[PDB]
């Protein structure tokens, strides 16, 4: 039986956290740590820590991880014979390149900090240079989400993102695919969006939703931008515009993992089974 | 009952032809004219000759085609009770944006010539923004065919294919996804593949692989070079390289079109109860 540390990043519906329960359990999802490091062998200590007869994890690390991708994780664990460790990113961040390494979940594959990383992560090509990728359980378009009478946008081509009024506030998660896209496509548009970049995508849905009103526009992937205006209970957000960079989500290792292609094997026989149709029916 | 124009592109193994029957007839294929026109008047005349008691369409442009994507079609054409009249593409080409207008594939879908596309088809940005594709019913990445004990190449930043001096030959189909790809991340690379660029995938297939050797590396679809490969006994030919510029295959319709969705609802179940799986199965062998 193989023993991996699975990283991952919390992103409704795919992944939430709430507390651990009476008895430390969590009947509905599974137990992860969200202990802020980057630092394997903090991980290794800690896990030992959460297994042993004496366990002393500080409380504020110990959660209960549910949603899509958990469920995921949970059926593949099954199917291979695997059993895992759980811990969110330290960063909270998907990753980019900055200051000469990768940062949040491809920076912990690369650095052996986690041996696979599950969430909605965007297959794309500059991390397909330096990881590996299942195949994707999952696609979305970018989207842009803007309140119901308010930004109307055509798409990434209006030419109200390309030459902003003065005050036109548009941002996107910082260090996520979609930042990645616009640095690469748009390298003026994303210098304009900088200061109104959020760490994660609740923010940029508040500063849009709520008042008083911080965004006029929030570019992230159009799967997570649906899921909450599916839950808006006031009629008061829309995705607006044309489709854009589709990404597909998929299970991420490090390069030349002999494990990618039996998830991705997996992955195809859910697939091809109605199991994702099962997990997108009860998420969303 | 509706009745589509489809227009489709000859690409192995979504779609193959063959000649018709000495009487006209295509068993195990689907009846599709190739007659070297984007006119939609012409075509409507072709098929109004084709279905009367006094067909008169010249014979040379009577094909069979089959395939992955006929199959999908020839049930697509079941569950949302269309009939429908194929016919290829004249120009050969997916579509680009050249001089002032769309070509291939995407021309024809916006200038009404064809009501849905039906092939090997990438989903990309550029196009997204002029036309409806459907869910995908298949994702491949970019790939690069090189000859076994030939050029090595680590993948789509590889030096070698930055460097003119260094004089590699390779290059790509016009018009395709795979050159739009080029274009916009590799705007100088892309001028560089000009010379060495083909007008359909059978073509990079034979400068590579056969002698005389004009290409030492051919990039498009990873699907299409996967097939190459795998009827290839000989080990003459690889793919290699990191993935790159993964896109999924979709139907292509007008923009807004109301059968977007109902096609797309369709695909969905048939990847979600194996019909997908079947169709690798059978035309991958
Ligand atoms: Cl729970
Ligand atoms: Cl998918
Ligand atoms: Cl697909």
């Amino acid at each position: 039986k193989l023993h991996l540390r699975v990283v991952t990043l919390i992103e409704h519906p795919f992944v939430f956290t709430r507390e651990v329960d009476d008895e430390g359990l969590c009947p509905a999802g599974q137990l992860c740590l969200d202990p802020m490091t980057n630092d394997s062998s903090m991980l290794d200590r800690l896990f030992s820590s959460l297994h042993s007869s004496n366990d002393t994890v500080p409380i504020k690390f110990k959660k209960c991880c549910y949603g899509y991708c958990i469920d995921l994780l949970e059926q593949l664990a099954e199917d291979m014979n695997f059993d895992f460790d759980l811990y969110i990113v330290g960063d909270g961040k998907y990753g980019a390149w900055k200051n000469g390494h990768w940062t949040g979940l491809v920076g912990d594959l690369l650095s052996g900090t986690a041996n696979m990383a599950v969430t909605s992560f965007s297959i794309n090509t500059a991390r397909s240079q330096v990881i590996d990728f299942t195949s994707p359980f999952f696609s979305t378009s970018l989207g842009i989400l803007v309140r119901t009478r308010g930004t109307e946008l055509s798409g990434i081509h209006d030419p109200k993102l390309h030459h902003p009024s003065q005050g036109f506030r548009f941002g996107t998660v910082r260090e996520s695919s979609a930042e990645d896209y616009v640095r690469q496509s748009f390298p003026e548009m994303h210098e304009y969006m900088r200061r109104y970049n959020v760490p994660a995508t609740p923010d940029g849905v508040q500063y849009l939703k709520n008042d008083p009103e911080k965004l006029d526009a929030f570019i992230m992937d159009k799967a997570l931008l649906d899921y909450e205006v599916s839950i808006d209970a006031d009629c008061k957000l829309l995705t607006v515009g044309k489709p854009f960079a589709i990404e597909g989500y998929g299970i991420g290792l490090p390069p030349n993992s002999p494990l990618t292609s039996n998830i991705s094997e997996l992955i195809s026989q859910y697939k091809s089974h109605g199991f994702m149709d099962v997990l997108h029916d009860k998420w969303y």
